[PDB]
């Protein structure tokens, strides 16, 4: 436009975890000049996990060149993984993205389409063991960075690395203003929000309820990862 | 149903600041048994401060009695305050529902409809000196509980009295399990989601962005008090 515009897309597929997306989305779209795409194989209704329904605003074809790419997780990101048009959509935007960045199982994705192998990366904490048969270094840190690779753990972490994001594409004093006028303050009421950290007893509750979960994707991820090799 | 469904309402408005619906909303949507509404006039398309489309799945009139009932904020709050259909559903709502809550100027949306006289209840920095004129005891804390009434300050507050109120309706070890499976852990790379905290610079360039809808937010809230006050 009359300034540059950083073109900023996530990927929104069904059954997403959608405050995965919906929290970087917010405070990337608070910044100057900038586009924000929301992404599938054709705009329209997308059903988030919860049932919540969000808007894809265009399709792989029609998005532009990104700067910024974001594929976030949620239960979604099993059949994503085996999706051969959006890893070929992930793949061709990741070769050129000044950024490319994931939260949660959203870098399994990443993974899937070949974007990880030798780097540090991270994963939900559940599915962690998965990272290593996608070629990660496996790094066990709330946002972790390899070059411009940006892999979110956890549910909010794009909030988070999104302001890290501000400050480079703009300035710090950009970043600091956005999470002021946002009021961007978190102070959660437990200390649950790692495995290290939350009781045992919820740990082995959370481990239990993900276990068919974690087998399934640990199927998709070994077939994902033995395309890769061949 | 087989349990007992806890009735969530979150107010869906044209120009909502959409994280702060979307992340209490889905942590609350985790929560076992219960049933989520996006309350607007009608059910459909609702765009957000953003231009990101949210969908309202049900009209006032056809909204369940909720059990909580959350009021977020956004630029769009200016209108609702004066909206009578708005504003006499929240009361009705509002009158029976175990919790009461907002976020952001979400709050002076409760004051409008009079549930502030004589409570302790916060808004967002920018917008605090309208808390008094609405009859509420203002309080700089991020999230203020006065009984069954809380209001959260800034952006995500939702996400952390979401938490409160998951611990309270369930059980800590229900909060703590969702706060572990969802991995909420969130760490800012900056420390300016206060205006005490915020470089003077950041904080002055924030209250002149606001100047104008500050004195127009005031201009409403005075008419609403009134009203109130005849």
């Amino acid at each position: 436009g009359s300034h540059m515009a950083v073109q900023i897309g996530f990927l929104l597929f069904p059954e997403v975890q959608q405050l995965e997306l919906t929290g970087p989305h917010d405070v990337l779209a608070s910044l100057p000049d900038v586009q924000v795409h929301l992404i599938w194989k054709e705009p329209g209704p997308v059903v988030a996990s919860s049932g919540l329904v969000l808007q894809a605003t265009t399709s792989f074809a029609d998005c532009p060149p990104l700067d910024v790419i974001c594929i976030p997780g949620g239960t979604g990101v099993g059949a994503l993984m085996e999706d051969p048009q959006a890893l070929a959509f992930i793949r061709q935007q990741a070769a050129r993205a000044r950024y490319v960045t994931s939260v949660c199982t959203g870098s399994l994705v990443l993974g899937a389409a070949g974007l990880l192998q030798g780097k540090r990366a991270t994963t939900h904490w559940a599915y962690h063991e998965l990272l290593a048969p996608l070629g990660a270094i496996p790094v066990h840190e709330r946002v972790v960075r390899d070059g411009n690779l940006l892999t979110g753990g956890g549910i909010t972490a794009g909030i988070d690395f999104a302001l890290t994001l501000a400050a480079e594409l703009f300035d710090a004093a950009t970043a600091q203003r956005v999470q002021l006028q946002l009021e961007y303050a978190p102070a959660p009421p437990f200390n649950a929000g790692s495995p290290d950290t939350a009781p045992a007893s919820v740990v082995q509750q959370a481990r239990q309820r993900a276990a068919d979960s974690l087998h399934k994707r640990r199927e998709i991820t070994l077939r994902a990862a033995a395309r890769l090799a061949a």
